[PDB]
């Protein structure tokens, strides 16, 4: 249910997010140096493709530490569909910024680092 402040990454079908994601891939635009820490969360979708149920390309959504679908998790807790990220110098402290409201626009993804070609940034 909880909405990310940012657009998701769409992962090229067949790739594995946790093999390719930089450990400091934290979207830019919200918070201070201490708060640049959180997780990407996989959110699965199915449709009919070639006349059968198919999982769509995975979309991964960023949430600050202490927010989102896994708001109670601690940094580096092993959870299927969660990949932990932090900028160097971030504080391992739960964040009070919450999540995006249902009537507010998502922000486009911008990063300090490069991303692999398997990480697609679809916009609306």
């Amino acid at each position: 249910i909880p909405l990310s402040f940012y657009n998701p990454i769409t992962l090229e079908q067949g790739s594995k997010f946790w093999n390719l994601c930089p450990r400091d891939l934290v979207p830019k635009g919200i918070g201070n140096k201490d708060q640049q820490i959180g997780y990407w969360n996989r959110q699965i979708r199915y449709r009919i493709v070639k006349g059968q149920r198919k999982e769509l390309a995975e979309r991964w959504f960023f949430y600050f530490l202490g927010t989102g679908p896994h708001a109670d998790a601690k940094f580096k807790d092993k959870i299927d569909g969660v990949f932990w990220v932090a900028r160097d110098g971030a504080m391992n402290k739960p964040i009070t910024l919450g999540t995006r409201g249902t009537n507010n626009e998502s922000k486009p993804l911008r990063f300090d680092g490069k991303i692999p070609p398997q990480f697609q940034l679809e916009l609306e």
